[PDB]
């Protein structure tokens, strides 16, 4: 099983920035952090930054911890994931 997602930042640009391969194991609140990490941010936490699925600019989804990715992820339209400062 995987998925292949795609990264971007609010921080600097969006778009596409890189792409995280992701199994149905590795959870939403972890792929918070993976992606984040991914940018390099592996010393900020997830309680400042979050991440948010982008679709076609009307319906945005955020993920938050709870849900799980191979859920939350839509596959329908866009799967871009954009990772904001909420603080």
């Amino acid at each position: 099983d995987c998925c292949i997602i795609r990264v971007s930042l609010d921080v600097d640009n969006g778009n596409m920035y890189k792409s995280i391969l992701v199994t149905s194991q590795d959870k939403a609140p972890a792929v918070i952090r993976k992606a984040m990490d991914k940018h390099n941010l592996e010393e900020e936490e997830p309680e400042d930054y979050e991440l948010l699925q982008i679709l076609s600019d009307d319906r945005k989804l955020k993920i938050p911890e709870n849900a799980n990715v191979f859920y939350a992820m839509n596959s329908t339209a866009n799967y871009d994931f954009v990772l904001k400062k909420r603080t």
